[PDB]
């Protein structure tokens, strides 16, 4: 086995490995360091990918980011995606 830092995931409602460290700073970083597992933001990440690719956005389009933050606080909340 191995020795990781855990928290009580808000996406999955369970404990499991958290964050090394927030992924950037603020508010909203630090929710995710305390209340995400790395599970569900690695499996954010992947899904933030298929949606760029499936729907061809751009970052730097606000209203692209904007429909990314929407689904990301919803696949993040603690409700079912």
């Amino acid at each position: 086995g191995h020795m990781s830092r855990t928290v009580m995931c808000r996406k999955y409602h369970e404990e499991l490995p958290g964050l090394d460290r927030p992924p950037y700073p603020g508010a909203k970083g630090e929710d995710i360091y305390n209340n995400v597992s790395r599970k569900a933001w690695d499996e954010w990440q992947k899904h933030q990918t298929m949606l760029i690719n499936e729907r061809r956005l751009n970052m730097m389009n606000a209203e692209d980011r904007k429909f990314l933050q929407q689904e990301m606080d919803k696949f993040l909340s603690g409700e079912d995606y």
